[PDB]
Parts: structure tokens; C-alpha cells; sequence
């Protein structure tokens, strides 16, 4: 026989290693590591030691390690032996490590990790876990000092029109976390409250308590959450109650989604919004959006703006200008109030009158003028936000393919539209990719995490590390999923029944049941009516996106849909997504039922919630119907 047997080394330092033991791969990589002699392992007795003010990270770390590694991980203060991991914060060490950077060192005083900021430590700890639960306990000596090369990283997540749920949202900023994403902007809807705004509080939103919530979330985990309002385009979730607000065209048909930027009362409902957010992001950043204010038309059929651009900014002015003003007087109003402006790169253009104020941050996704090289050329700050990092749930020509930037060496300089400039220009401020729903029953969100996980990891190792130390993107591919997910995500109870027969009294006004639930490969389920044989589904109502958005929707049955296929069955995607339910536990242990695309909440109506939707349609009191989780609790 082999006589195969565990090798079982003693926990901490051995001075004995053999020479090409594997040092478990990190995303982002850790470049220039030197090695040392022997190893060091974790194991029984092992703790994760520092300093009291470290306190809480020294804990978070050995509950995690105890987790993922099966031995009972303490955390301490004082002494640090070799059987332990260290967490040093240094602050001298800005030179070395920046804002954000952390060094390890492995060896016969254990595992150390050094970070000159609360958020460099716990970057570091990110480094160990990922080291730690890929199997292997054992970690070859020696050293590595590393710090990111771009100063924000991460992602565009639009939770506009739809809504992505605050537990999907936790789950990404913990996916971020561990890659060392550092930004997400998030275009979102808080809830408006107050009197001149309260007939938007259309869904999707969010509310104050909810984005507090994972703003707290964020900021621990050393991300800055920015909020967008798009504007002057895009706005229809803003306008569609206040067509007062909204632009009309020369023949006087006005579009809910264009803001009339020559309205007074229109610009002040704008910044009244920018008012209400304020006191629930921490961020010292706005973004306007500003894209494809124009789209499906032109500034011809806009001729009242060339009037305003004249009155407002002289003769001979142009709709650019009075665009490029509107913009510019959003800087002033964000500035005041000790925030930097941030807008995507699109509608800056031609101007005669007025120009662009190079204190806002430009965020580029569309080679159209100026190309990155002209914008260089005048000093703005660029961030890279190329369509070759987007995905969307319906627009297939948007799917990231992380391979081929891997392969065809893309790095963060590769503007949209493959145009070059210097990867090291002084104000390029890094890259992210964009998570898009635009027509959204074709994917869950459930189906949106599962697809992003490559492209999230690529575009942590090109913003931290700019380095491919991976020989082919198939090899890196083996190493981040080796790697896997933070803990956060293992531990998200998708499907928290089991499948089987269930009375669900909820249900009564559709039927007497009970219901057969099954679940689904992206972890929700199908609910089959035992009476009448059909399933129910949210299928009926207002939307947008193709998403039923109306507060008080009544779900119904429906033939039963094929739940069990995968994403690429676009045909059937929505009779088999509005027959997906995400049920939920309470704290503690009540259960709620939510259709998957909605991500409201199922509810028997009162007739007592308040919501704009409901001025005008409610569901039959007594009956079950869907509602925002802030009208039902
Ligand atoms: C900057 C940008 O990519 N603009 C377009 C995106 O438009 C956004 O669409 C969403 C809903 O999906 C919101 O309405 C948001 O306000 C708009 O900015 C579009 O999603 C993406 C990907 O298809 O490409 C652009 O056309």
C-alpha cells in the first residue's frame, strides 16, 4: 500500500520547508514576495494578536479563520508568539505602504501583517483569509510589501428603475472587500420624503434607514459608496409625477425622462434631492450622471434651450453650452457644500460660450468627444469606465469577457474604444466595471452575481497590481476560484426552507393551497398551487425596465414555468423569472416571501399604506399584493 498519510506539521514557525511548497495565490496578486527560510502554520493555539485599537479587526479575523479553518482561532492583546498572526498599524510607513497599501512578513515571529491605516490592516487581513481557507495551513516564509497603483477601484452598480436588494448589496460589498475595491457608485433612489418631492417615492427605493445601513457596511470595509442622481437624462423615476419639471420638445410633447434645465423650479427640485441624500452617504462626492441627455433626438428639437443658452450665457451661445452651465452650476451647488462633482464623459462636448470646470471628476465609458488623449491634454482627472467592462442583463453586447482583456493585455490606461493614453498619467484615477439591468427579467440578480465573478476579479488585479504574473487568463481563472468567495458569502442562507408541502395562510385569496415549493439554481423558489396545479407568479402591472415596479401588484397563477434552466434560455426568461420568490427569516423566524425580480414583499393589503402608486390604484383590501418592505413592517 502508499501509506498515504497527513503530513500534520505543528503550528507556528518551522525553520524546515521543502524548497517549492505552493504559497497560496491572493487576487490581487502580491508581486515582488522575497522568499524566506521555512514556513509557518496555523493551527491549535494559533491567535490573531494586537494592539486594543485593532481590537474589533483582531476579532472579525479569528471568528472568520475559525470558520473557514476548523481550529479554534482566538483573538488577543500584548504578546504576539510565533504560533500567531500579528496586525501592526504603522503609520510611519506612508512612504512604503500609502493609504492603503499593507506588508507581510512570515517567518519565525509568525504571520505579521503591517498596514499604515486601519483600512491598509484590514486589506492585509483580506490577503491572509484568502491564504488561509484554500486548504492549506502551511505558508512558505518571506515577505511582501504591496500598495494599489490606482486610487479607486471597483464598480458603477445601477439599482436605478429596479431594485437590487440591500442583502444583494451587502453580499457585493463584502465580494468587494476581499478584492480590495475600494469604490462602488450606486444609482439609486432614496426615498424622497418631503412635500415637494414625495410623489417620486415611485419603487424602486431605498430608505434612509436601509442606506445608512450598508453605507456603515461600506465604510468599515474601507469603500466609498458615491450616490448618483442621473440628470439632466434619465430622469424618468424622478419626473414622471412632475411633468411641471419636465422638457418639452418644439411641438410641446414633454419627456419624463429629460429635466428642463431652463426651468428654475426644475434645478431646485434637482438640488433639493443632492439635499435630501446628504445626510445619509458619507461620500465627499456627487455624481449627475449627464449621459444621453439627447438620445433618440437632438438639441434641434430643443429650441427653447438655445433661447435659455443666449439669455443665460450670451449671444451666440449653444444647447452644449446652456448643458455644459447646467453641469457647471451643479459643481458650484455640490462644492458648497464640500463635495466634488463626478460625471460620465458623454455629453461634455462642443462649447462656445461656456466650458467644463476641470475640478470635475470625468468618468469615460464612450469614445465621443473629446477622445481620452484630448481630455489628457487638458488636465481633466479621468476615470476609466470603458464599455468593455460592462454587463447588462439584457444587452448582450455587453458581457465582459475577462479572458480577453487578460490575454490581450488591456490595462488601466485602455480608454473605451481601445485608445491608449499613459496608464501613468498623474490624474487617471483607476478603473471599474458597471453592472447595468436595463431590460430585466432576462436575469436575477441572483444570476447577475453568479456572472460578474471573473470580471470582478480581473479588475482587482489590473487597478491594484497592473501585472498579468498569471501566465494565460485560464491559469488566474484556477487561482480565484480556488480563492472562492469572503465568508459573508458562503454564509448567506440563499434557501432558507427546505423544499416540500407548506400551508402558507398569506396565500388564501389565491388559493386555499397548500403549495409545493422547489428551489433554484440561483436560490429561490417556484411555488406550485396544489389545487388548481399552476404556480404563482408577479407577472401583472406597471413596470419599467419590463419589471413589474407598481406598489400593490397582485401576483396570480400561472402554467407552471421551467425554473431549473440557466440564463442563456432568454426565450422563457420572464414566465420563468416572475415564477422565482425569495423567502427570507426574520430575527427571528418569521418568513418572508418576495418575487425575485421585484424585491418587494408580499403583504395582505390594509388599505392604511401610503405610497404615490396607491393615490391612484389600490389592491382590494384584505387581498395579498406586493409592497415595498418600508409600507408592510
Ligand atoms: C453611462 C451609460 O452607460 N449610459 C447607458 C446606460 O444607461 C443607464 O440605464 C439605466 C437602466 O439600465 C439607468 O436608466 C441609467 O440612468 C442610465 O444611465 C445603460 O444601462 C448602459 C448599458 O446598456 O449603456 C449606456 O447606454
Amino acid at each position: 500500500s502508499s501509506g498515504l498519510v497527513p503530513r500534520g506539521s505543528h503550528m507556528g514557525y518551522s525553520a524546515t520547508a521543502p524548497v517549492n511548497l505552493t504559497r497560496p495565490a491572493t487576487v490581487p496578486s502580491m508581486d515582488g514576495w522575497t522568499d524566506g527560510t521555512g514556513a509557518w502554520t496555523l493551527g491549535e493555539g494559533t491567535r490573531v494578536v494586537s494592539s486594543d485599537a485593532l481590537a474589533a479587526r483582531a476579532q472579525s479575523l479569528a471568528s472568520e479563520l475559525t470558520k473557514f479553518t476548523d481550529v479554534d482561532i482566538k483573538a488577543a492583546t500584548g504578546s504576539a508568539t510565533g504560533k500567531d498572526i500579528s496586525l501592526t498599524l504603522d503609520a510611519s510607513k506612508k512612504a512604503e505602504l500609502g493609504d492603503e497599501g499593507f506588508k507581510l512578513n512570515i517567518g519565525s515571529k509568525g504571520l505579521e501583517v503591517i498596514g499604515a491605516t486601519d483600512i491598509g490592516v484590514f486589506y492585509g487581513t483580506r490577503s491572509v483569509s484568502q491564504m488561509l481557507r484554500q486548504g492549506q495551513l502551511t505558508l512558505p516564509a518571506g515577505t511582501v510589501a504591496t500598495k494599489p497603483k490606482y486610487k479607486e477601484r471597483g464598480a458603477t452598480l445601477c439599482a436605478c428603475q429596479i431594485n437590487i436588494s440591500t442583502d444583494w448589496i451587502d453580499r457585493f460589498l463584502s465580494d468587494m472587500a476581499d478584492l480590495r475595491l475600494n469604490y462602488v457608485l450606486l444609482e439609486m433612489k432614496l426615498k424622497p420624503e418631503e412635500d415637494n418631492t414625495k410623489k417620486a417615492a415611485t419603487w424602486s427605493y431605498y430608505t434612509r434607514d436601509d442606506v445608512k445601513k450598508f453605507v456603515k457596511k461600506a465604510n468599515n470595509y474601507g469603500i466609498d459608496v458615491i450616490p448618483e442622481i442621473n440628470s439632466p437624462g434619465h430622469m424618468n423615476v424622478w419626473l414622471e409625477n412632475y411633468p411641471e419639471y419636465q422638457l418639452a420638445d418644439n411641438s410641446g410633447r414633454k419627456d419624463p425622462n429629460k429635466l428642463d434645465i431652463s426651468n428654475p423650479e426644475a434645478v431646485k427640485f434637482y438640488k433639493t434631492l443632492i439635499d435630501e441624500y446628504d445626510g445619509v452617504f458619507t461620500t465627499k462626492y456627487w455624481h449627475m450622471g449627464a449621459d444621453e441627455y439627447m438620445i433618440g433626438t437632438s438639441f434641434d428639437n430643443y429650441s427653447k434651450l438655445k433661447t435659455f443658452a443666449e439669455k443665460q450665457y450670451g449671444a451666440g451661445a449653444t444647447p452644449n453650452d446652456a448643458f455644459t452651465g447646467f453641469i457647471n452650476d451643479i459643481d458650484k451647488y455640490v462644492k458648497a457644500k464640500g463635495k466634488q462633482l463626478r460625471i460620465w464623459n458623454d455629453g461634455i462636448v462642443n462649447t462656445k460660450n461656456v466650458s467644463l470646470n476641470k475640478d470635475i471628476v470625468i468618468e469615460y465609458w464612450y469614445g465621443a468627444g473629446r477622445k481620452p488623449q484630448e481630455l489628457v491634454q487638458d488636465g481633466y482627472t479621468l476615470m476609466n469606465a470603458t464599455q468593455a467592462l460592462y454587463w447588462s442583463r439584457s444587452a448582450q453586447v455587453y458581457k465582459v469577457n475577462a479572458a480577453r482583456l487578460y490575454n490581450n493585455n488591456w490595462n488601466v490606461g485602455t480608454f473605451d474604444g481601445g485608445r491608449q493614453i499613459d496608464k501613468n498619467y498623474d490624474k487617471l484615477t483607476g478603473a471599474k466595471v458597471s453592472i447595468w439591468p436595463d431590460s430585466s427579467y432576462f436575469q436575477t440578480e441572483n444570476e447577475v452575481e453568479k456572472e460578474i465573478f471573473d470580471g470582478m476579479r480581473f479588475i482587482s488585479q489590473m487597478t491594484w497590481s497592473d501585472s498579468r504574473p498569471w501566465a494565460t487568463w485560464n491559469d488566474m481563472k484556477a487561482d480565484i476560484d480556488k480563492i472562492g468567495y469572503p465568508l459573508d458569502i458562503r454564509e448567506y442562507d440563499y434557501t432558507p426552507v427546505d423544499a416540500g408541502i407548506y400551508d402558507i395562510p398569506q396565500l388564501k385569496s389565491i388559493s386555499k393551497g397548500p403549495w409545493e415549493l422547489i428551489t433554484t439554481p440561483d436560490g429561490y423558489y417556484q411555488m406550485k398551487d396544489t389545487v388548481s396545479g399552476k404556480c404563482l407568479a408577479l407577472f401583472t402591472g406597471s413596470k419599467h425596465l419590463d419589471v413589474v415596479t407598481q406598489v400593490g401588484a397582485r401576483p396570480e397563477l400561472r402554467n407552471c414555468a421551467d425554473v431549473s434552466v440557466g440564463q442563456d434560455q432568454r426565450n422563457t426568461a420572464n414566465e420563468r423569472n416572475t415564477q422565482k420568490w425569495q423567502i427570507r427569516a426574520d430575527k427571528d423566524g418569521k418568513y418572508t416571501i418576495s418575487p425575485a425580480l421585484t424585491q418587494q414583499r408580499l403583504a395582505i393589503a390594509t388599505g392604511n399604506e401610503q405610497n404615490i402608486d396607491l393615490e391612484t390604484h389600490r389592491p382590494a383590501a384584505g387581498t395579498v399584493a406586493q409592497f415595498p418592505a418600508d409600507l408592510v413592517s
